């Protein structure tokens, strides 16, 4: 059974990235004075300026601009030939403290007790397809995107710019993947190289060293800043907003998703945190052997410190009936606000870095981490 | 095999959505004076403001603040009461004009030829569990805060103000659904009211009217204004982005989603236009009895206007080998940038009445119409 | 010889001062924590937000949404019925560090030796039309917008709104007094009274209890909200500005202006602490009687400590050779910047008190006080 | 009988002047499109961005961006390393429509009964010190910063930057200019040139060329940069905001000022329309030789046609008693506000010009022309 399937991501030179970026930069830092601190923060991103708004109540003493300009800086506009300049730029705040009224449901007297954030859904998942457990069309891409931005502030190709998309489709039959269909990549550049130039470097430099030769055939298609052009770029050519890239923060579109973003959140916030801790719970399940690959859910309601709902899919991977893998779920981790805090120990300034290319994949989070796996093993068939 | 799923929804007077309507608002008005207008508005709300930015290039000439104003307006939020107030609130202007880099691989000199807005991969999806071909769960949580909407503007309860949210888990045995275990319902109010009182009447006046009452049982759960106060909402409570609502604009999470958002943009963008083309097809397939529920994806590459994958999902529902199922689809619809405007005649205002409530699931829109199914369905036994 | 003079003053719900009390509410906060602060504030008010900007260098950390809510709140803005709300409004921030370059001017080695924070010439002046030295006109004008707020504030009229304006024409003949011509206020009101009613009620209220009845007389002429109509006022009505105001802050126009504003500015710039320190010497000079009315005048470079011009006018009505009267000025005042700070006590949160109603008249303002006059005496015949 | 007057001026690069510049630039392109257009447009300009906003009733259709954009851009700031650009900042719009409340006062039936468009004084000057009827001082410094900023278009000093000020203080003995004691000039200049070279240049091509040699001797004294170092400007290192040269724009602190900004504002605003005609009638009275120097002086009351206060001062200079002078006045000119107009034919798009360098001075302003002279003349004592 042949198919296609598409997936896409983002340079860390991206609007809607930079935004993020921004947006979970605020927080770090307002973090790492204040780990209790309750951070609600959007920021909208556009040709010469940059807002960071929304709601914060921490006792924590920050500096917007500052945290700004820097974390732009080091994206890369640094020129107006570029389109933005962190040093030029404008920085503006519209930061309210969070509504009492959600607060009361939040934090109660006893801390086990407090509740939710918001009420929402949210999906976890996990796969056999690469050692990291993660689908490959969305780490091939966050792969592209990265590269760029690595041959560029390595001066391997200094007429890079910031802003770049990446898009690769694989071929799947029998389920497996047989190589790669088309490939996608646009990246802004200077007034200084041609097309072809750009196109034949992006080629050895970006694609050639990152997808894997075997996938690529005579058959493959390559699409290389397609509009013949592409001078003009970051938010200048396109509005930055946060939480506008839900899909390439997780698993490429290959999971489901209930629509709730990342960055600038505390993990108070079940978008970010019930997440996090259901892809724990899916990466670990698959790595446990229990299942080749499956989707999990959580859902919540505001104030509210126990799951509205929680359901485990394994598209019949599984290898111990449903029945005990649902009911062993429950049993093992603990889902409830101030459960999956302590147990990935979300207190900490760890998010900026998870802002640009996937919040899944990088081993080193804490959620990325399989311990309970062996553990999930024993309680189903140890040997 | 019992299994359990959560989808939600938001009232139009959630500050997301309030942004998605103002953006929408704008397009509208806009191609209302000039069709070909190239359209890219993103809207930032908060406290006392409105901010209307992104990038428009069009011949025509529109006021920002009126259609604002008057949106808002519309929304609800009319006193300070309330937290916002159209009159009184702060209407601001970031709005530049499009890039002529993205342009010259969007028209072209051959309309036909004419490329995608942008890269990216769109799903669409249709299931038989409805009428509209579309799943409960997104259906029934859209009807809630449908209807706490509409109790409010008519006076029903003239105390409940703009701001809800909604949210609805189903029992799914067998595949199919057996009844309702949860049931969440956000409505923000005046400081008249009492909780009891409150919780009472939105059971009465919005939960026992719209949700079946063969699904309700002694043992589903209801989830009403859990942090015991919800006076303070709007962008005061909660900061609206346009985009945010990605998820309940379309299937609830029940199908997959690639990241575009819709509100903002005209046709040329493929994120709203080919994901319309996409709900089109795949209802058009289970209409045309050819697949019980089928997902759909397409994916683009910018300035180029040949689809860069397509695929068809039918989770073994189909009737036809996917084989000549997919070699119909190519067959039948023209997904190219300027075949589905012509195919769905987008060149229209009609984008602001699908900013709040899904955008799918009405069938006088456009996509949601199934001419094709009876074609579709003589490409394969007909009989 | 008869002629017609008028001067004119706003109520402290004036758009144009709204601002300036901002401006001057966020610096006293500075202040507080850190005297030695340098404060450059610029507000901008408008509609449905405030915006504080500008170049602020300290090692205070305040709260700008707070201190601005509650000064717009004080002054009366807190309901959309008035147009503007200090609980719904908006809060923007675009406040930057101050520029090094400008620093090193300033704050040099020696604190002595430090320079002017700016170029420009300030006017100080002083007459003994009144008790208090100063101009009638700009007087009673004050008094009328101050009565208007404290009647609005006691509920005498509780229809009366924040904004307001107030203008009066007196009538001099032989170089003094003998009435007033003609008389202008101009108040916002709610929908609630008539225009006749709030016409009769002003008057009795506002108008005959500030005005010396022996100026009024039956050729006098009053103009109350001429256009016939002031329900809408405020930031709605009209953009509020900081330092726009600049005349009905010093004198009404009886005397001269440089340019430079006051309200936002820490005394280290030469705008506020030079402009003072020249009501002071004038002030002072007219109490030591050397003259019944005297202009002063000092001009700065910034980064120099020594004045590039200092000048005084006594129209003739001087007692001493202006020559010995102007090298007594540099002989007992010092104008350097760090002189004058020290010589009033400047490094302290006493500003925003001066952001309405005038800066000078106010005996309890150290630039008010005249105790180097009768030592500015001892330099001139004593006796 | 010795003294000292200074006065200063500001390049068309100074962040206030940037404002000034915009607003009556948006006001022009208006007015061109509709001359009876109502435009109230204040303009704040920071560190990357611009915020144009206030009140506009107009039938005209026009692009603030552009309008902006190319504004900032004949100013001359269109690189980072300047600190702004016009190519690369941020462009905001907060532009309500005028109150129907003030306009009702305005814009009555009969065209002459028109009113004021608010309360106020002003204040016009004359003096018979130059050719174009105006103060030294001012002029002088006018030409200074005109001067620089020429020597940097021409390209004469390329490291020149847009922001720049200018000081000068004359020497005053028996009522007329001996010399001049202190000049200033501060130039904003590029990381390539130092300090002494710039200084030493600064002489030859702005100040030397300028200042007439007869009244620079061995004593004045040169101030050039002081700081040190003026790398950073603009409004990097400023914040530029409408109507803050209330002075240099007029007479430079020689003669009085009631408060009112020019830029901005349509003919109907009195602030501007009867600032110019009493320019006119100081100017022409002069020229008319019925005085060597005279301050006119008009107030107005909000909705009010008739003039509230006016008042001639020719500080004794006179040669036909005031008395004859002053009735020739109101005789002579209509200062109503659709008399004015008239009289110097304001609906027209000749303001922007008016932004930078002073609003008086150029003869070929309709407000600078003397043809009543002659005829002020015929009136009294022809021969
Ligand atoms: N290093 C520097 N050396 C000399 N002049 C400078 C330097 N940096 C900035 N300036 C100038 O300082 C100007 C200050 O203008 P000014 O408008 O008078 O300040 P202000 O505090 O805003 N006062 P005002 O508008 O008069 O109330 C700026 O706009 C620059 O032209
Ligand atoms: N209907 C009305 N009747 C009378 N006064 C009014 C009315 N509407 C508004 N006003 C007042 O008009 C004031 C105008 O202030 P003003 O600041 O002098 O205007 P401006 O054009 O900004 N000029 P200025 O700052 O002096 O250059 C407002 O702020 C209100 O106090
Ligand atoms: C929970 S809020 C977002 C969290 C918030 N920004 C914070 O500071 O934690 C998201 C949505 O919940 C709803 N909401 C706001 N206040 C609420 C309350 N007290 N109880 C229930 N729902 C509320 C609104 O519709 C709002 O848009
Ligand atoms: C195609 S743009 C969005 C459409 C745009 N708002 C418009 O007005 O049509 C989205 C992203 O594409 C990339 N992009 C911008 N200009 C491009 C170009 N000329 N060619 C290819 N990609 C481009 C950027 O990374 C940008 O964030
Ligand atoms: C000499 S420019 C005017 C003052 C400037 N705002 C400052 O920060 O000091
Ligand atoms: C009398 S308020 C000052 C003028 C106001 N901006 C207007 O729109 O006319
Ligand atoms: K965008
Ligand atoms: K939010
Ligand atoms: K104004
Ligand atoms: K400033
Ligand atoms: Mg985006
Ligand atoms: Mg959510
Ligand atoms: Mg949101
Ligand atoms: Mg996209
Ligand atoms: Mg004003
Ligand atoms: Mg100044
Ligand atoms: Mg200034
Ligand atoms: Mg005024």
């Amino acid at each position: 059974a042949k198919h296609l399937f598409t997936s896409e991501s983002v340079s860390e030179g991206h609007p809607d990235k930079i935004a993020d970026q921004i947006s979970d930069a605020v927080l770090d830092a307002i973090l790492e004075q204040d780990p209790k601190a309750r951070v609600a923060c959007e920021t909208y991103v556009k040709t010469g300026m940059v807002l960071v708004g929304g709601e914060i109540t921490t006792s924590a003493w920050v500096d917007i601009e500052e945290i700004t300009r820097n974390t732009v800086r080091e994206i890369g506009y640094v020129h107006s030939d570029m389109g933005f300049d962190a040093n030029s730029c404008a920085v503006l705040s519209a930061i309210g403290k969070q509504s009492p009224d959600i607060n009361q449901g939040v934090d109660r007297a006893d801390p086990l007790e407090q509740g939710a954030g918001d009420q929402g859904l949210m999906f976890g998942y996990a796969t056999n397809e690469t050692d990291v457990l993660m689908p490959a069309p969305i780490t091939y891409a966050h792969r592209l995107v990265q590269r760029q931005a690595e041959v560029r502030k390595n001066g391997t190709l200094p007429w890079l710019r910031p802003d770049a998309k990446s898009q690769v489709t694989f071929q799947y039959d029998d389920g497996k993947i047989v190589g790669i269909d088309a490939v996608v990549l646009s990246t802004q550049h200077s007034e200084e190289i041609d097309q072809k130039s750009l196109q034949e470097a992006v080629m050895e430099e970006i694609i050639k060293p990152i997808l894997p030769a075997e996938w690529l055939t005579s058959a493959t298609k390559f699409f290389i800043n397609p509009t013949g052009r592409f001078v003009i770029g970051g938010p200048m050519g396109d509005c930055g907003l946060t939480g506008r890239k839900i899909i390439v923060d997780t698993y490429g579109g290959m999971a489901r998703h209930g629509g709730g973003a990342f960055s600038g959140k505390d993990p108070s916030k079940v978008d970010r945190s019930a997440a996090y801790a259901a892809r724990y719970v899916a990466k670990n399940i698959v790595a446990a052997g229990l299942a080749d690959r499956c989707e999990i859910q959580v859902s919540y309601a505001i104030g509210v410190a126990e799951p509205t709902s929680i359901m485990v899919e394994t598209f019949g991977t599984e290898k111990v009936p449903s029945e005990q893998l649902t009911l062993l779920v429950r049993e093992f981790f603990d889902l409830r606000p101030y459960g999956l805090i302590q147990m990935l120990d979300l207190l900490h300034p760890i998010y900026k870095e998870t802002a640009a290319y996937g919040h899944f994949g990088r081993e080193h989070f804490p959620w990325e981490k399989t311990d309970k796996a062996q553990l999930l093993r024993d309680a189903a068939g140890l040997k």
